[PDB]
């Protein structure tokens, strides 16, 4: 009913529309090119690289590592679907490029670059990230200034990329794991909100506690290295009594619950992973739109439902409630590609979304200026932003399509990440089917 594989292709395309640094030879993103270039430390490290955020040209390591190691997640598990869309080595390029942004940014043992950007001055600009002029300072994490949870949060994703690389880039996959001890070991010993430290953060990605991504850090380094401190680590930081309200950038309390029930065949967690399934499917605690999203909050309820929809096509690949948990993936990621009416993937299916609230895309073909007007402007972006997955419709399953509405036209890293790894999983169902 939809083509999975365009799908695919389409939401790496959106990854790579988000490239900051020194595009590659191949980029197919025409109408980007370098930006950035002088993003760098306080020691004139090279920090050039890595996602703008979203529709602003923020580098917000915190989601940014997030998105990073939900799909590696799925490119470990839903491997079989990505091989079979021939997307698997460009899904491996697309995290590639942030994977060393990660790198770039350990800048040593206890030192994190976590923000390239000033949100306020960065959100004050309209146009193109290859035409920005304004200062962007670079904030990090260390003992003075700890971060805990954007430090384990990347140390996930650093852990999860040795995963994926490991059979066909060793020396690429040992460097991510090495670097991946050493920040989960700084995460542990230098305790803080990193929304905190890097105050610029607090109003737009604060972290609420960090135990949670402790646990997943661990979580990941178990699944790595199979070292059971990693384990004890887990279980001494994670919950097996509390259920999770959502999966997301913030709260990775089902995550780990799910990879320590699936990846290392504990069962303590296994009631908590079952308890959040069955609050997204329906008949649970979160209520559906008419027409049938499941609709957790006006905050991106697209991103909240594809995240639910990825936990529960992990949960059904390891046989855990794997009818419903098919169903209820497929019925959400199904209503974002169409099902309402009109897909909320931009540039594909029937009347995707014109205009996401995104600058590069935004901006007509260079060089012709982009400024405001071209925020203003009422018509469709002048760039398909092809693969992103807008913040989607209220309760009701309204959606105006305008770029001013920051809320449901918003585009950003964490919107795709769970979405393009369920993604996956659908097209791998096909071929068990
Ligand atoms: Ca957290
Ligand atoms: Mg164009």
């Amino acid at each position: 009913q939809y083509n999975y594989d365009e799908v695919l292709e389409k939401s790496i395309l959106f990854y790579e529309a988000e490239r900051s640094g020194r595009l590659p030879a191949n980029n197919r993103i025409p109408y980007r090119g370098d930006s950035a270039l002088g993003d760098q430390g306080n020691q004139g490290q090279d920090l050039t690289g890595g996602w703008y955020d979203a529709g602003d040209h923020v580098k917000f390591g915190f989601p940014m590592a997030f998105a990073t190691t939900t799909l590696a997640w799925g490119i470990l598990e839903f491997r079989d679907g990505y091989e079979a869309a021939g997307q698997y080595n460009l899904a491996l390029d697309s995290i590639r490029w942030t994977l060393n942004y990660f790198l770039k940014a350990h800048v040593s043992d206890n030192e994190f670059y976590g923000q390239v950007g000033d949100a306020n001055t960065d959100h004050a600009y309209w146009g193109r990230p290859e035409d920005m002029t304004m200062e962007r300072p670079a904030w990090s994490i260390s003992p003075s200034a700890p971060g805990s949870d954007l430090a384990a949060e990347t140390a996930a994703a650093l852990a999860a990329g040795y995963l994926v690389f490991r059979d066909s880039d060793a020396a690429f996959a040992n460097n991510l794991l090495a670097h991946s001890r050493t920040l989960y070991d700084f995460a542990l010993n230098n305790r803080g909100i990193y929304s905190q430290s890097i105050s610029n953060a607090a109003g737009f990605y604060a972290s609420s506690a960090y135990e949670d991504e402790l646990a997943w850090g661990a979580a990941w380094l178990y699944r790595a290295t199979e070292e059971q401190e990693y384990l004890d680590r887990a279980y001494e930081f994670g919950t097996t009594t509390n259920t999770a309200w959502a999966y997301d950038w913030n709260e990775k309390i089902v995550g780990y619950q799910l990879l320590l029930t699936t990846s290392a065949g504990q069962t303590d967690f296994l009631p908590r992973v079952e308890n959040f399934l069955r609050n997204w499917f329906p008949g649970g605690s979160v209520q559906y739109t008419p027409l049938g999203l499941a609709w957790l909050a006006q905050w991106g309820p697209n991103r909240y439902a594809a995240n639910a929809a990825f936990i529960a096509l992990v949960s059904a690949k390891y046989n855990i409630l794997a009818s419903e948990s098919e169903q209820f993936a497929r019925s959400q990621i199904h209503y974002m590609l169409g099902d309402a009416g009109r897909s909320y993937v931009v540039g594909f299916g029937n009347n995707p979304p014109q205009q996401p609230h995104h600058r590069s895309s935004s901006c007509p073909d260079q060089p012709a200026e982009c400024d405001w007007d071209e925020f203003n402007q009422p018509g469709p972006n002048y760039q398909i932003l092809y693969g992103a997955l807008v913040g989607g419709p209220d309760q009701n399953d309204q959606f105006e399509d305008l770029r001013s509405d920051y809320i449901r036209n918003e585009v950003a890293n964490d919107y795709n990440a769970g979405f393009q790894g369920a993604v996956a999983a659908l097209r791998a169902i096909q071929l068990r089917d």
